[PDB]
Order: C-alpha cells, then sequence, then structure tokens
C-alpha cells in the first residue's frame, strides 16, 4: 500500500528557544514568510498524504487548529490529536494509533525543513514501500547533534546511532519517517531512555535489524534548515528568503501544493485569496491562478 | 513630574504578515532571539518608565499577559487593558485613562524597535519635560507611509501630516511618544478621521499649535525598524542579530535592563536566566552578573 | 561525442558592481570561502569537463592565471585567451575557437553560481547530446534581466527572448550553455545587436528553429544564486555558507570534485593541501583524504 | 600639533584567506559594498587625517595604488611604501620614517574595520594630544588572540600584553593608534620578538611607561569587526550591509566622508560617482549632494 497517512509531531516547549519560543511555539514561528508547520506539512504534502494528524502540546494544539483547521481547504484531511508532555518522538504513533489504524504512516517534525530538487522522487521509494521503514540520511558537521547511521565499506546503512559520543559517519537521520502498519505495536512495546523518552531510533534500530530499515540518502544538493537555535532560524529565513525572492515563487506553501497536485482546483484558490488581497501571500495565490 | 507612565498599544489585527500572524499575535513574533513586544517594552524602561499598560484586542491581550505577567520578575509593574477594536493609536489614552489619570503618559508602539546607544540620553529629555509633549523624528526613504514632521531652516520643527502624499520631508514620526495630562482630554475630543481613526498625528498637531511640541532627532547611530511585511521582519531581526553578535550584547533585552537600571539585583537575575540557559540569551545574562 | 571542452567566460569590467570590482575582478570576488570563478569551473568539472578555456579581460586574466595556473594540479587542462573587450556572449566562442576545433564546447559564465542535488544528472543529457544545444530555464522573478524561453500549452519550449518588456513567461536562460561544433560558425557570423553584443540568445535561436535545442528545465529545487548586486552577492555568500556550515562539506570545491571524479588521487590531495596546511580550506582538504 | 599623518599596513600573505587571497590582496577584498581598505582609509579621514602612507607587500600595494591613486580625488594625499617582508606593525615606522618626519602619525591596520557614531568625537583628542599615545580599547571575548590591555579598579593602562595566554582582561586593543613624532625612534630601537618581529605592543608599553599612553574606550555603541578568516569576513559584510539598507547610510564611504568633511565639493562627487552610479553607491552619492 502507498503511505497516504502521515503525523507531524508539533509538540515540545521549545525551552531551547526560549524566549522566543516562551511567547509562541516553535513550529508557528515564521520561517521567513510563513510558519514553519508549513514546510514539513509541505514534505507530506509532497508525497501525497493528504490524511494527516497533527500533534501539538496541550497548549498549542488549539494555535495550530486556528491556522490550519480541517486543512479542508486545501484539499487536506487534518485532524488533532495533543500530547500531554514531551516524551519522545516514537509516543506519536501511540498518540494516534487510532489514527493510523492498519495503514502505512509516515511521521515528520514540525520544525523538519527541507529544500531540494526532486524531493517527491526522494521519498517516492519510502512512500511505496510495501513492509519496513525509512529514514533520510544527511550528511551535517555535527553527527553527535543526531541519530547518526553507520556505513561499512560496500554501502548499504547496517546501523543507528543516537546521538553518540563518536559517531561512525557522518550521516544524521533527518526528521522525515516512514513506517508500516508495524510501528504501532513497537511504539507500545518501547521503553523510555535515559532521558527518559521513547525514542524514534530505537523504533528505526527495530526496522534496521530485521533488513527492513532503507535509507534514504540525501546528498549535499539538498538543504535540511537546522532550527534549533535562534541563529539558525534567521539562516533558515534568509536561505528560504534568498530562494523565494530571486525565483519570485515560494518555498513550502501549502496552497499552491495543493493546487499543483490538484488537491484543490482554481476557483479553491481563489476563494482561499480572495480574504487575504492584503498581504503578498495573498496576491502570490492570485498570481498562480 | 518625569514621565513615570507608559503605554504599549500591542494590538490590531496586522493581517499584513499573514500567515504568520493567523494564530499568533504580530507583537509576539521574535526578531532574532526574543518576542517583538520584548523591543518596546524595554524602549520604555530605557526611559526609566516602569508602570505600564500593555493594550491588546481581546484575543491576544491575554497572551502578553501570560508571557509577561505583571513584570515585577523585571522590577516592573505591568498592568494590560483591551480594545475591542483597532480604532486608532490616540484611543490607547481613552482606554487607559484611568491608568494615566494625572501623571504625564508615555504611548510606545508594540511592533516597533529602537536602537541607538545614546537613545537613553534623549528619552531621558523626554521624560523630563515639564508640559507638552515629545516625538522622535526618523529619516525614512518611505516618509509617505508613516507621519511626517517637517523642519525650518532653524532645524525646528514647524508641521505634522499624517501619511502625507506629498511629503514635506524624509523624517516620519515614530511610534516613541511622550506626552503630559493634556493628552487625554485630547483624545477625547478626536474625532474620527477618513480612516475612522484617532490619528496620533491629530494630538501632536495639537501640541505644535501650542509650541508644546519637541522633536528628538535619531541621528546617523539610531535605527527605527520596521515589522509590517515579512521582508522587514526578517530584515529587522537580520539587524538585531548582526549587531548582537558583533558589538558583544544584547538588544532591547529586558532582563538586561532591569539589572543594569537596578530593577532588580544580580540574584534576581541568575534566576531568570535559568528557565533561558540553553541558548545565549540566559548564558548572556548568567555572565553580565 | 560527450562535450569535454568547457570555456568559462570571466570576461567583464564589472562596472555594475562598482567599486568592489574596481578593486577585484567579480569573478573573483569571494563566494564565501571560494573565489567566484570556482563554482562555475566545478559544474563543468561535475560534468566531466576537464579541458577548460578561461577567456577573461586583458587585466583580469593574469589575476586568473596566478589563480589556477594551468589546472595540471587537478587533473585538468586550463588555457588561458584575453578578450580585449565584452562585445558579447557568443564571442566567447570566436576567441575560444582553436581550443574548440571540431569538438563540442560548453559555456558557463564566471558568475554563474549553481547550487542542488543532481547537477550531473541535469547536465547529462547536454553532455551526451550528439549535437545540437542544451541551455537551462530556471523560474526567477526578473525574466525581463534575461533571456525568456516561451512555452505552448502542451508545454514545450518553441520561443527564445533577450531581456523582453512583455516576458513570455519567467524562465529565464541560464549561464551554463551546451553546445555541438557549429557554434563557432554561427557565432561568428552573428552581428551585434541593440546593445552593440552577440547576443547568446541568436545562436540559441538559430539551434531552436532547426528544432536541435534542449530547454532542459531546471527547477525551484535547485538555486541560481545571483551575483548582480553587491545585495545578491552577500546573500550568495550566506547562502553558499549556510549550506556548507551545516553539513559540513563544501559546495562547488574543485579539489574534491577532482578527486572525487578520479581527476586526481588521495597523494595528489596532499601535495595540493600541504602548503596550506595552515588554513581552513587545507584542512577541509586533509580531512577529504 | 594634530595628527595630521597616518600610516595604512596592509601587508600580509593573506594564507589565511586561501584561496580567496591567492590572487587577491585581503586588503583589497569587498566588505559588502566596498573595498576593505576604504574602512581604515575612511577612519583616518574621520580623524582629520588627510596625508596617509600606504604601505603593502611588494607585490600588492600596486593594486592599491591603482585603486586609490595619490587618493587626490578625495582631497587626500596618499603615498605608498613597500614592506618586502612582515617583520611586524612597529616596522610601519621605519618604513614611513621618511613619511613622518618630526610629526605625529597614527597608524590603523589594512584590515581593520570600525564602526561608531562617537568614533570621531573619539578620535578626536587623540589627534590633538600634544605627546604620546592614544591606543583604543575593546571588548573581545577572545582576548588571547589581541593585544589586551589592563585596567586597574580606577580604569586606566595599568598594563599591556600582547596576545597573553592568561588574558589580564576582555579588552582588546584595535588596529588604530596614535603616536607622537617619538615612535619612529623607538621603532628602529626595537628588536625582534618571539615570532621575530617588531611587536606594537612592544611601543605601546613605552608610552605606558611613560604616563604618557592614553586609552579610548569604545563602548558598547561601537563594533570593530574582523577581517581575518572566511567566516569573519562574511560576517563583517553582513554587518555594514545591514546597517546601510537599515539606517539608510553608506558606511566608511570616502567619498561621503570627503565631502562631509569638505575635502571635495559636490561637483567633485559627482564626478567620482559617475563610474560608480551604476548602483546604489553611485545613487547615494549623486542623491547625497
Ligand atoms: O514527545 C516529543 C518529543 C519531541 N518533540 C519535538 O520533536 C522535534 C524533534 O527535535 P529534537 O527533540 O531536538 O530531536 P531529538 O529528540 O534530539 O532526536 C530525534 O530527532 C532527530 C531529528 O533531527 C533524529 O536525528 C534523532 O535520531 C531522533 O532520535 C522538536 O521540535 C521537539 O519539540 C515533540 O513534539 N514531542
Ligand atoms: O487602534 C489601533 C491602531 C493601530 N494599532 C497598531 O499600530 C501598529 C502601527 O501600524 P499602523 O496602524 O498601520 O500605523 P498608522 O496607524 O497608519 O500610523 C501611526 O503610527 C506610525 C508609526 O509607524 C506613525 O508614524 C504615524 O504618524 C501614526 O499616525 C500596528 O501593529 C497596529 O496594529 C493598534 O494596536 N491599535
Ligand atoms: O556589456 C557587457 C556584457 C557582458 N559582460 C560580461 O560577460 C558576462 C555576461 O553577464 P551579463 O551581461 O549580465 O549577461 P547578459 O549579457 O545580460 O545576458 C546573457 O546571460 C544571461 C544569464 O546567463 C542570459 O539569460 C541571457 O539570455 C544572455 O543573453 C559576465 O561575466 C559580464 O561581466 C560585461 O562585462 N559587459
Ligand atoms: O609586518 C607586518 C605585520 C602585520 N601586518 C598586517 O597586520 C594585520 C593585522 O593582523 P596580525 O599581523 O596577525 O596582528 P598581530 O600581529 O597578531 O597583532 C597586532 O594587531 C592586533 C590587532 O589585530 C593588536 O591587538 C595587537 O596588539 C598587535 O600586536 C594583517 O592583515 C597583517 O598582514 C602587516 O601588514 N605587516
Amino acid at each position: 500500500m502507498k503511505t497516504r497517512k502521515g503525523i507531524i509531531l508539533a509538540g515540545g516547549s521549545g525551552t531551547r528557544l526560549y524566549p522566543v519560543t516562551m511567547a509562541v511555539s516553535q513550529q508557528l514561528l515564521p520561517i521567513y514568510d510563513k510558519p514553519m508547520i508549513y514546510y514539513p506539512l509541505s514534505t507530506l504534502m509532497l508525497a501525497g498524504i493528504r490524511d494527516i494528524l497533527i500533534i501539538s502540546t496541550p497548549q498549542d494544539t488549539p494555535r495550530f487548529q486556528q491556522l490550519l483547521g480541517d486543512g479542508s481547504q486545501w484539499g487536506l484531511n487534518l485532524q488533532y490529536k495533543v500530547q500531554p508532555s514531551p516524551d519522545g518522538l516514537a509516543q506519536a504513533f501511540i498518540i494516534g494509533e487510532e489514527f493510523i489504524g492498519h495503514d502505512d504512516c509516515a511521521l515528520v517534525l514540525g520544525d523538519n525543513i527541507f529544500y531540494g530538487h526532486d524531493l517527491p522522487k526522494l521519498m517516492e521509494a519510502a512512500v511505496n514501500k510495501e513492509s519496513g521503514a525509512t529514514v533520510f540520511a544527511y550528511h551535517v558537521n555535527d553527527p553527535e547533534r543526531y541519530g547518526v547511521v553507520e556505513f561499512d565499506q560496500a554501502g548499504t546503512a547496517v546501523s543507528l546511532e543516537e546521538k553518540p559520543l563518536q559517531p561512525k559517519s557522518n550521516y544524521a537521520v533527518t526528521g522525515l519517517f516512514f513506517y508500516d502498519n508495524s510501528v504501532v505495536e513497537m511504539a507500545k512495546n518501547l521503553k523510555p531512555s535515559a532521558r527518559g523518552e521513547l525514542e524514534i531510533t530505537d523504533i528505526n534500530r527495530i526496522y534496521m535489524e530485521q533488513g527492513r530499515l532503507s535509507v534514504a540518502m540525501m546528498g549535499r544538493g539538498y538543504a535540511w534548515l537546522d532550527t534549533g537555535t535562534h541563529q539558525s532560524l534567521i539562516e533558515a529565513s534568509n536561505f528560504i528568503a534568498t530562494i523565494e525572492e530571486r525565483q519570485g515563487l515560494k518555498v513550502s506553501c501549502p496552497e499552491e501544493i495543493a493546487f499543483r497536485k490538484n488537491f484543490i482546483n482554481a476557483q479553491q484558490v481563489i476563494e482561499l485569496a480572495g480574504p487575504l488581497s492584503k498581504n503578498d501571500y495573498g496576491k502570490y495565490l492570485l498570481k498562480m491562478v
């Protein structure tokens, strides 16, 4: 089956970004011209995923809802589920078991920002994988900061270590994940780690250990914009701004993606743009049609 | 009577920034490493003002209160009041009458950032004017946008015009305002302008027609950033970040303002830094004391 | 045949970038960590092209030689020709006639900065195209600044206009081109245009009339860093930096490409890195091997 | 007497910035919209100094002359001398001994960028000091790297140390020194230090041990950018860029300084602007008069 459901893990308090996030949820902070959640949500839309569950902290969930709704406007089917406390990625599958049912499900952090060429192609194998899982590896300067995927001499992936003190490779596990229906049970049988969290790395290690973990390599031609500090945040906004302004196009603009992927027709775009004739975002949607 | 009372009109829908303001108050968005509101708040602090009224919309008013509280943490006394609808900056005095009372009151916009080493020396005067009011003019390329103030060959002021179609100067009146008790009654008498608003410029002009209006100039060392559009929003954040990383310091840091001005002591700083100690913002305060 | 000859047109007085280009030539301006010319050269290399002809101004040409030499160090055959005057892009073929010979040759401007995933596959068709020519279309915000390609209802490129007043599309022709042997005589027969230049558009036109012009589409996932203004040079620099500093990888590092594509081996890397062992770039090299 | 002479030391192999400096002198590199050297040179001009000697490497000195000429175009008197090898700052005076004669002379490093409104007012005292020296201190989190000056509980130049392992304070001595005429004789007497050089901190000690050393403190309203590495260079570049487009003013623009201090008139400005008009640099000056 084609992975047609996804979950956006937009929780966390964002203590890392205080006092900024103290006022507004990180996934809501604007990345140049749109709230962060738009980027990873766009990534799901690029994979053909319409049925998406957005999980946010009890405080922010109503906020996101205010911004996206049932996503009906963009041919999407948005649903919301609250996560009482940030206890690890893997819990997203528990927090949304009922949502997944017996279908394959992709997962993506709400602060996972991607930019690059064949993004859909890149996710194609992951979206069409019958059983198993797919994670995406990216070359970073600070491997220890992420889950590192080790590589032998042949090439394929042979292991996965979460924030190792001595990374076996410079490739990190990005915030985009794809699992089959079996992730739910894994998550439910998973035990917390030292930092008391249900580590997605444990779930990935389980797939790999069964020879069912595909690691999609992401070359230096793709950009995985970090959003862990105030610095990276502006560098991310400028990056995206640099690209959009030069292109006259937007990156990760859900309305457009919805429109170009035929989730909504031209009339639908106008109805959405109509009220927003002020800001440039509206004029952009209008011009796009 | 030193002006010991200031009002921050941080309301309005700020739609010009959609969708980054759909579920987030414009005044809550960040400027690099802190929320926007943090800036105009520090501005009043630098003026020695500690009794501040935070005006805003019913939806957003409680939010700032959530992030800011009463201000006691920063030796301040924050008070909030709701504005049923954006009827003009001047309504800030009608809505904050009980607040002002008989005392001189300052009004600073919740979305206006003010940078400038000597900016404090400059306000000190405004806070010491016995009667009348004081405005701060800044040289901008888009005079037509803001409010403009004309100056004779003697450098003195002569006329004020709200968004002149044909500007008589490049010096626009920033959202920093220092008034005396006569302002409250001035607002009450004001009639709705063309755009059905109580223009703050009508107040200012009145003082001028009475020679009770000073105009502090913001030389080549000042900076009055805009925050109406996405570009200006990131542009402003880029400024703060740049200057903050280079000149080694924090711009409009309420904590630093509080400690540096004896509003709070060293110990109280280390206490505020804690929830903030995962990034520079907090680690800075820790190193300051 | 496979296009194995390249011409990097790094001429120009750079008047537009004064006084920056008054001191150093544009193509030598640093794009963060390496000189500009290094990016296009890297593009040619990634295309497999090792025999290159650098065409620069009488004044700058030598600066490039001191910088690159015969290129033998990177397994490249770098030759130099002097363009007395910027008579046009097409002139790059007249100056490199003897260089081109009966072989196909690619053209790349010294300020053409390309970044994105799969740069080689994007150019593969061009490299192997038996005959004809291949250019690239990229959606930009200011088409009138470039040669605009027009597409019919089916989406097939059918027209090409140079800096038109009313762009028939938003897709501009990039600074990377691939032509067959017939480009030389084609160019040698071009007459000056309004701006008295041997327009590369005319050349491409000829190929298109004949149906020998492939217009490869360069998607929004690639970045075509602008280098027209000081503002775009710094953004281009920031862009490149945000990518490198995140992956711990360099974008457009000749030594690396040379080493990766086997143009040179590990030992040669040591020798090339030897003298620079006292600097970041040199460390990047050693760390590579 | 007022210090009317100054030396801009602009030598060095620049190997730190390879390969951007391989074919370009570091001091010729751009800092956003103008050549680096335009900064230190602007510092001197703001200090009233008009007669300046530019010392560079034998190969590089020419490129500076080709760029600045005799400097008469800006009302300056530019003279050039050569430094066969980088034996130290102090050597500048042995080189420029014939240029200095019997007058006080200032020194500025070619690659030093100073920013600050009060900068002129500050240097004023340095130029008017009857005898002695005037160094400039700035707060740097990386003292060990530079020359560090010590301040007793009172706040004076109690101790000077060149790149001390154990910084005796976080105040570094910038690259702008104002000496009296006795410095020349000091230089010629200095002896090679550990790194076989003629240390400037040594010459500075002499003045200190004579109670003749003044220390101009550069508060937080100042910014002394670094340009030693690729990262620093781009940072320094984002700095200037942001303050100009934000504050609407060019930073360290010789033409403007020349016109502001009446070294040149508007007629000359327009003529200078001509070649530079193809961009804001020209337009600015044209608009400035
Ligand atoms: O219960 C939770 C846990 C996390 N988060 C959010 O998830 C995002 C993930 O960021 P972060 O917490 O810093 O990721 P880590 O937990 O440090 O690591 C996981 O996410 C990384 C993605 O960069 C992977 O590299 C690692 O292998 C994986 O273990 C953040 O915005 C978090 O607030 C939630 O919303 N709820
Ligand atoms: O009742 C109101 C009206 C406005 N605003 C806020 O004020 C900010 C300023 O923007 P805007 O309302 O469009 O400014 P203007 O009201 O058009 O102009 C006023 O504010 C300018 C400063 O930008 C001054 O230059 C002008 O002289 C002054 O008349 C915004 O975030 C608004 O939401 C409120 O909070 N409440
Ligand atoms: O009068 C001139 C002409 C060219 N050059 C040099 O030649 C190269 C060309 O740059 P530029 O003048 O800006 O390109 P255009 O001539 O305006 O346009 C050509 O290059 C564009 C971008 O690659 C294409 O879109 C167009 O179709 C093609 O005609 C550069 O290195 C320039 O410095 C000059 O210095 N002066
Ligand atoms: O004979 C020489 C020595 C240096 N330089 C140049 O001076 C600049 C300054 O950098 P560097 O040589 O590394 O400065 P240091 O020698 O490390 O230190 C000196 O310059 C510092 C400011 O950067 C001061 O704080 C110190 O007290 C002073 O001793 C560079 O572009 C050098 O190439 C020359 O041109 N000629």
